[PDB]
């Protein structure tokens, strides 16, 4: 069909632009989480211990120097979490830019699209690199356990589960990056978002996203009835972690006064 051609080889197009944009593929996160083993093994950390015991070959190097190791380690894993955040940005940012269409519309629409978007697409590619048991960190090389995240003290402790209860029930529908790519892009052009000063080029170009999305799972994943609908009714469990998680955001910046932010989330952290 000549109109199908259009959404395939713009799905083909964003599949290109999301294999070029993030390095941490579901492809790469699930050869590694299978035990296909020797080269990709990752390290385990399941205990206090073996953090330490793993720092030599974690490369927990990344934590950043003024608030690094004089800070307890519930706080450095919230820091590293944070850092593994503004890659995400930065990517998702480069991203954006490949949408057809996106660079196109207004610049407060830009800024406003992706200040409101990267945190609900975070929480898409971190289930990416998550079981039930635990999750992929430093690039691959190394996995923590869910038990131990869970572990920490309050309210660190409880701030990786929500994330941990959504990316099982993500990772249910079995998507794969080809289909991730299109629903990533769905969720940046939403024209709901608070401040948009030109709604409706954004609703045009996202009609066309959702057009090739349902396209693609229907040609992806024929034997998955309503997989489409399904989808869409996930980012209600997606607009939940996010206003839990600036709800103890605020939590943390009046208990821990001592503690910095990167200023990419600062900026971003304003509702
Ligand atoms: C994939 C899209 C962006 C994800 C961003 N992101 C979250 O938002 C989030 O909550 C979260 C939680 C963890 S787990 C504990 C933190 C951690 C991070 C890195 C390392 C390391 O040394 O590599 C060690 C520990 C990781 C990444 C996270
Ligand atoms: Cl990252």
């Amino acid at each position: 069909n000549p109109e199908s051609a259009d959404l395939r080889a713009l799905a083909k197009h964003l599949y290109d632009s999301y294999i070029k944009s993030f390095p941490l593929t579901k492809a790469k996160a699930r050869a590694i989480l299978t035990g296909k083993t020797t080269d990709k093994s990752p390290f385990v950390i399941y205990d206090m211990n073996s953090l330490m015991m793993g720092e030599d070959k974690i490369k927990f190097k990344h934590i950043t120097p003024l608030q690094e190791q004089s800070k307890e380690v519930a706080i450095r894993i919230f820091q590293g979490c944070q850092f593994r955040s503004v890659e995400a940005v930065q990517e998702i940012t480069e991203y954006a830019k490949s949408i057809p269409g996106f660079v196109n519309l207004d610049l407060n629409d830009q800024v406003t699209l992706l200040k409101y978007g990267v945190h609900e697409i975070i929480y898409t590619m971190l289930a990416s690199l998550m079981n039930k048991d635990g999750v992929l960190i430093s690039e691959g090389q190394g996995f923590m356990t869910r038990e131990f995240l869970k572990s920490l003290r309050k309210p660190f402790g409880d701030f990786m589960e929500p994330k941990f209860e959504f990316a099982v029930k993500f990772n249910a529908l079995e998507l794969d990056d080809s289909d991730l790519a299109i629903f990533i892009a769905v969720i940046i052009l939403s024209g709901d978002r608070p401040g948009l000063l030109n709604v409706k080029p954004i609703e045009d170009i996202q009609d066309n996203l959702l057009q090739a999305l349902e396209l693609q799972l229907k040609l992806n994943h024929p034997e998955s009835s309503q997989l489409f609908a399904k989808l869409l009714q996930k980012m209600t469990d997606l607009r939940q972690i996010v206003t839990e998680h600036v709800q103890l955001l605020q939590v943390i910046k009046k208990t821990e006064t001592d503690m910095s932010l990167h200023p990419l989330l600062q900026e971003i952290y304003k509702d």
